[PDB]
This record gives structure tokens, C-alpha cells and sequence, in this order.
């Protein structure tokens, strides 16, 4: 039994989900195509048509979800919405979720680029779940996308919903409760589940106790200290320790393998023609010995120890000399003994895989004790300035 | 096996129908709405973008279909287009149709409406056929709508054997006029062409060779189709009217605005000479039209019930119009008996005359072509 409420149309019996406060999301329709119409009541949530037209009138982003129109019953409200395929909830929890194809770290690259669309129109979102971050329905070869929804609305008389909440937000607001709510579905998204923060119910209660688990991130491997190490400033209690919407699009964590690689290769090339003296030398090796392992030449496979003994002049005690091992290795890889291109190999992605393997923390330092040069021509793919 | 060429996507297998030299289409996608996708050679039609990219930047109209996206493959172009659920062939011929939910006038009205958009636009179809105007799926409450399609593209001679105005073999929107006049008699008609079967359909067209054979002059209705389609169909291009003055012809009246002209024409009427020219000009088809004797061309009760104020010549047409009107006003008080045979107003009633001086409207009406400028009957007449 439909219903009209014209410009927008649907079907009651076909409901989707219920959100906060009394309203309803079912499967409604348009022009022709299939659409999720959100019914809202006007004394409990408000819509600000304002910002929505800003966001039609500025270039469309791929990762923002477009609203189609708007209309005012007199006792209601109706959104007519591109009706996705589920929220991030069903992705990292059903595990079901037959992708396709995108990794939850690309998920998390489309998610905060798309925020980082919004925080450019000066516009905040104030509740950021996984609930209002869906997935698309499958394209024409099958990749699904993510955009962010449920923005530019809120509540009369806190916005946002328990659990997701910024501390500051709780004591009598900027782009940065967007970067700790983004950040806690960081955690929720790589940790395959689990809350920073922890459990449903002490959640938002340790949110303002500055409680946080973070214990899937081990401190052996690579990756994890990668993702550990922004998270921790995403869910910073400082709100000026937060970074911003495009700071965290131009982390180590986003960077592909090949951009770690040639990350390694400038790096090495940057560093070299300078005094062991120079302010960049010493503070490279700085923590020093902690990250190669004391001397890196033990620490490695065989062959590529006998090639390395063949050549070195490496001191092993300094990660410099490990850097400038890599990038030699890696220019010079073609003409090298097969057994060596077999350990190593391929280039770009098994082989920096090989050496962020052994060395969990060595792209960690490198990048940071590499911030001096961050305003030199080369690196502002990898660092960012104001 | 899905093909790509993004961002239009479609199967092969799913194929709506052949087209002109070559060209295809099928069932496709678009954001994730179904589409009806026809793919053509770059190297036979020629597409003006700039038309339909002005057709966007003007106002919706919505009868006139619209072009989703248009791109090129290396080899070949596709046109992603609003998908329908059949062309002016199925409306009509096939039996079992839905309409659903529209007639057939209301269908030419918005074709025409259409169309009047289009030449508004200096924009001409110069391909106006059935095939190229659609039916579109069931809406929000079910109502299906109708939109024109194909405009804006050409061939490198344009239109199609069978719709072509003559001229155009020995181009402005009059060739759209023509088009659209051979498409209303082919709705009107339940099927028929006027010119009129397939073969000689073109060589019967730079003939001036016209069946019209289903219109009779004994049917009110058929007297109007006719008189417009004639002049849709002339073979001069001056002759046809504009594409707004085909909407303005009688033809598309409503029953309210038949019997709403024929008042306002005898409140006019009346007060002036009978000698005057307007009155003389109304009386110049005179008996023909009015049946020898109006009087004795109704029915009995309300002859008898005429009778009794008469005054009422008979023989005139001004006289009938302002029996009529004054019959409809004073209509609360008449009895049962009359107000029975005329019938509830404005339909019964109007149609109760309309019936039995069939060429009365059509008659009054390019009689009274006379007073086209005035203020109170421009709601009936061109500019
Ligand atoms: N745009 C959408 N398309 C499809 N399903 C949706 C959409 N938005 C919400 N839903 C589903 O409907 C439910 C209600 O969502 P919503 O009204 O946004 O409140 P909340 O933000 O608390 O989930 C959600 O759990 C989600 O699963
Ligand atoms: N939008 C549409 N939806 C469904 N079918 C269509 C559509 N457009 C065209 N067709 C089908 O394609 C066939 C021919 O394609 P086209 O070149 O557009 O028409 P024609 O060749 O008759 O001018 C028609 O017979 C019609 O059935
Ligand atoms: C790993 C490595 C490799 C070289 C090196 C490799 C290959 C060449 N050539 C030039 C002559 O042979 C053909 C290719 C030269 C040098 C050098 C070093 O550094 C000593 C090195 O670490
Ligand atoms: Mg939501
Ligand atoms: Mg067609």
C-alpha cells in the first residue's frame, strides 16, 4: 500500500532501517531508479539545506553522497538518497561482505579524501559512524566505492551518537571531532572489528576518560606500527594534537608499496653528498642502532649478505648505510646474480615488502627524522606544511 | 558478456531493437538505473551537441525525452537514453495494450506540446515518426506519459520513408508540422496512414495524394481531426500551422471549452446588426450546418418546450448558438423532461448538440476567425 508525497515516492512495507530518534530509512523510488528515502521528523532532527546546495554547486567528489532532493510534508520530511549496498558496519563485521574489490585501507583513503572534500567547504559533519559511511552497489566491472552520508543534518534540543563522540564535545565546533570520530572508525575498520575504546557500553565513558586498547597493533610489525602510530594522534584528546582532513590523506599509511619504495630511494639519494656532521646525517641516525637491529648486515638473507660483504664499505651500525644498500640494490637490480633478484624480487612491492619486513620501524624513523626537509622541492608527496 | 566503454554499460544480449543504417540498441546501466542504450556509427550520423546541450540548459519539458550522457568509442558512439516501454506502433496496434491511463488526444497534445518546445528552441526534429516518439514506463500513481525522441542528430537526406514533407526532395520546423500532421491521423485513425499504405506511402506524398477516408462529416469529431490535419498535411509549407497554433485548434478543447465557446460566441453575437458583417460572415454557411431547420433537427421535448418562446428561427445559426445559450442558463428551471434529454452539464448537454450539427463547431469557429485579436477570444484563437 504506497504512498506518494510527490517529487519523492515510496513503499512503507519496505523498510531499510531505523535511525536515531523516531526516523526511517525504506527503499523508495525516483525518476525510475532504486533509492533509500530517509522520513525524518522536523522537531527532532534538522536539515540544513544551505551547506547540501554548496556541495551541489562545488564539483561533485566521488566519495560524498549525493542528496537528490528535498520536500516538506507538514507533519514529516523525505530525503530521497542513492540506495547503497549496506554501511561500513556490514563490511568489517559481516566479513560476508563480498567486498568488491577494495581493501579497507583504500576504503579509508575514499573515506577521509571525501571529508576532506567537506572540511574544504568549511562544513562539518558532527557524526561520523560507520553507519553514515556506506558502500555503493557494485559498478559496471564490479568495484564498490565509499561516500559518507547523513551530513549537514543534526539535532535541536549533544549531535553525533554515543560512542563516537569527541571528549571536547562533552564539556560546556571544528573540522576536528570529524578526525577523532574518523579516527576511532580507522581502528574500527583495520582492527576488523574491535572499538579503540572498547566495549558499547564503557565506550564513551573511556572516550572521556582517555582509555584506549590499540592492542591489535603490535610493535613488530611494519604496518601496524604505521597505523598505530596516526590513529594515536587521530583519537588525541588535544584537539589541537588532531591532524587535519588533508594531513591524514598524505600519511605513510595510505602510501602505496612503489611510494614507500621510491620514498626509501629519495631519501637515500637526498641524504647522500652530505657531511655526517649535517643536521639531516645525524639526526637520521638518531635512534640509530634501535631500528636496524644494532647492525643491519646480520639481520638479513644470505645471498644478499655475500653480495653485500662483495661490496661493503657498509657500516651496518647506521641506517644510512641501509638506505643507501636499498637504493643501490634496487637501481642496480637487473644485473644481479638470480639467486639475489629471487630473494628480493619483484621490485617495487615484494621488494620494499622484504626490507619493511625485517624492520619494522625503519620507514617509521626515516620519515620522521626526515621532517627537517619538508619543504624542499622534492618531498611534497610525502610531507605536508601548512 | 558485459561491455564497458564507461561510463555506458551493457549486454549484447539484450537487445531492444535495430535501428536505421546499422545502428542498435539495447537494455543497458547507467549510475544504476536501467537505460536504453543505442550505439550508432560516427561515420554515418552526424550529432549536434550543441542543441542538445541547450535543450539542458532550458527548461524540462516533459514530453520531450532526454539524452543522458553522450560519448565516443574509438570506433564507435554511444547514446544512453531514458528507457521506454514502447514506441506509437504498440499504443496502437497491439490489442492488448495498456494505455493506461491516457487517451489518445491527450497522447498527440503532449507530442505536440513537445514539439512546440523543440521549434522554440530553433530546434528542428526533421525525423518525426512513430518510432520516435515513446511511451514511458508506468510512473509514481502508474500514468504513462509519452516523449519524442532522436531529435537533434541527422544522417550524412533526413526523416524516413513514409513521413518525409515533400519539399524536402523538390529545412525549417514546417517539415516537423507535416510529420506531426501524418502522425495524428495515424493515432486518430487506429493504424491507417494517410498516404496511405507502406510502398507508395513517399510517391503518394509528392503526389499531395490523401486517403482521410476514416474521417467521415456525419461525426462532429471526425469534422475537426480533419480540418486541422488537412492543414498540418498541406503540401505548401506556409499553409501548416505553427506548432503552438496546431495546440490552440479546437481539436484538443475539452467538453467545459466547447460549450464555454459557444456561450461566449452568442453573448458576443447578440447586440450587434444582423445585417453586420460578423453576424452575416456567421450565417454564410448558413442552412448546411443548421440542418435546413435546427428546429426540426432535435428532440421532441425540446421542440415542445421551444415552441413556447420561439423567437427562435431555425433556419439561422446565430439563432441556434442563442437557443442553446440561453437553454444551458435558464437550465435550473426547466422541466425534468428537458433537462433530462439535454443531459448534465457541460458534457451531455454539449454533446447533446454537438451531435446532431456535427459541423456547428467546427463552422462557428472559422466563422468567428473575425474576432481573433479580441481579449476575450484568445483563449480560442492564433496570433
Ligand atoms: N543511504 C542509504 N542507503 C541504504 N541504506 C541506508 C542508507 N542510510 C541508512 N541506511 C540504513 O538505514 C539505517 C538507518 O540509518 P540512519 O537513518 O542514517 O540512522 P543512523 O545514522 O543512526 O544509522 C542504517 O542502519 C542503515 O543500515
Ligand atoms: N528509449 C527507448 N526505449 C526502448 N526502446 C527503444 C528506445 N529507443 C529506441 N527503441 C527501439 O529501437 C528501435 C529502433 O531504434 P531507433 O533508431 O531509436 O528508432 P528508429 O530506427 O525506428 O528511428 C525502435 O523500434 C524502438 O523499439
Ligand atoms: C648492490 C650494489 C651494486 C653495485 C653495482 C652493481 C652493478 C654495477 N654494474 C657496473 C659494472 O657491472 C655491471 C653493472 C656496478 C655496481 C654497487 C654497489 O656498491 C658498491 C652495490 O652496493
Ligand atoms: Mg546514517
Ligand atoms: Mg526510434
Amino acid at each position: 500500500r504506497m504512498v506518494i508525497v510527490g517529487k519523492i515516492s515510496f513503499c512503507p512495507k519496505d523498510v531499510l532501517g531505523h535511525g536515531a530518534e523516531g526516523t526511517i530509512v525504506y527503499k523508495g523510488m525516483f525518476d525510475n531508479r532504486d533509492v533509500a528515502v530517509k522520513r525524518i521528523l522536523p522537531e527532532c532532527f534538522s536539515f540544513a539545506d544551505r551547506e547540501v546546495q554548496l556541495l551541489r554547486e562545488s564539483d561533485e567528489h566521488p566519495n560524498v553522497i549525493r542528496y537528490f532532493c528535498t520536500e516538506k510534508d507538514r507533519q514529516f520530511q523525505y530525503i530521497a538518497i542513492e540506495l547503497c549496498a549496506a554501511t561500513l558496519q556490514e563490511y568489517v563485521e559481516q566479513k560476508d561482505f563480498a567486498h568488491l574489490g577494495l581493501e579497507p585501507i583504500t576504503l579509508l583513503h575514499q573515506t577521509t579524501s571525501g571529508l576532506a572534500h567537506l572540511h574544504s567547504l568549511n562544513i562539518v559533519h558532527r557524526d561520523l559512524k560507520p553507519h553514515n559511511i556506506l558502500l555503493s552497489m557494485p559498478n559496471a566491472h564490479g568495484r564498490i566505492k565509499a561516500m559518507i552520508s547523513d551530513f549537514g543534518l543534526c539535532k535541536k534540543l549533544v549531535p553525533g551518537t554515543e560512542g563516537w563522540i569527541a571528549p571536547e564535545m562533552l564539556s560546556e565546533p571544528t573540522y576536528t571531532v570529524d578526525i577523532f570520530s574518523a579516527g576511532c572508525v580507522f581502528y574500527y575498520v583495520i582492527s576488523e572489528g574491535y572499538h579503540p575504546f572498547g566495549k558499547s557500553l564503557q565506550r564513551q565513558a573511556n572516550i572521556l576518560l582517555g582509555a584506549c586498547n590499540l592492542d591489535c597493533f603490535h610493535s613488530d610489525k611494519h604496518e601496524d606500527v604505521i597505523a598505530r602510530e596516526l590513529i594515536e594522534k587521530m583519537i588525541a584528546m588535544d584537539p589541537q594534537q588532531r591532524p587535519s582532513a588533508k594531513h591524514v590523506l598524505k600519511h605513510p599509511f595510505f602510501w602505496s608499496l612503489e611510494k614507500q619504495l621510491q620514498f626509501f630511494q629519495d631519501v637515500s639519494d637526498r641524504i647522500e653528498k652530505e657531511a655526517l656532521d649535517g643536521p639531516i646525517v645525524r639526526q637520521l641516525e638518531r635512534g640509530g642502532r634501535a631500528v636496524v637491529k644494532m647492525d643491519w648486515r646480520e639481520n638479513i638473507t644470505v645471498p644478499l649478505q655475500t653480495d653485500l660483504r662483495k661490496f661493503r664499505t657498509y657500516k651496518g651500525g647506521s641506517v644510512r648505510d641501509l638506505l643507501r644498500a636499498m637504493r643501490n640494490k634496487k637501481h642496480h637490480y637487473r644485473e644481479l646474480p638470480v639467486e639475489v633478484q629471487e630473494t628480493l624480487g619483484s621490485i617495487p612491492d615484494d621488494f620494499v615488502r622484504y626490507f619493511t619486513s625485517r624492520f619494522p620501524h625503519l620507514l617509521s624513523h626515516t620519515y620522521q627524522a626526515m621532517e627537517l626537509c619538508r619543504h624542499e622541492r622534492l618531498f611534497q608527496t610525502y610531507y605536508w606544511h601548512e
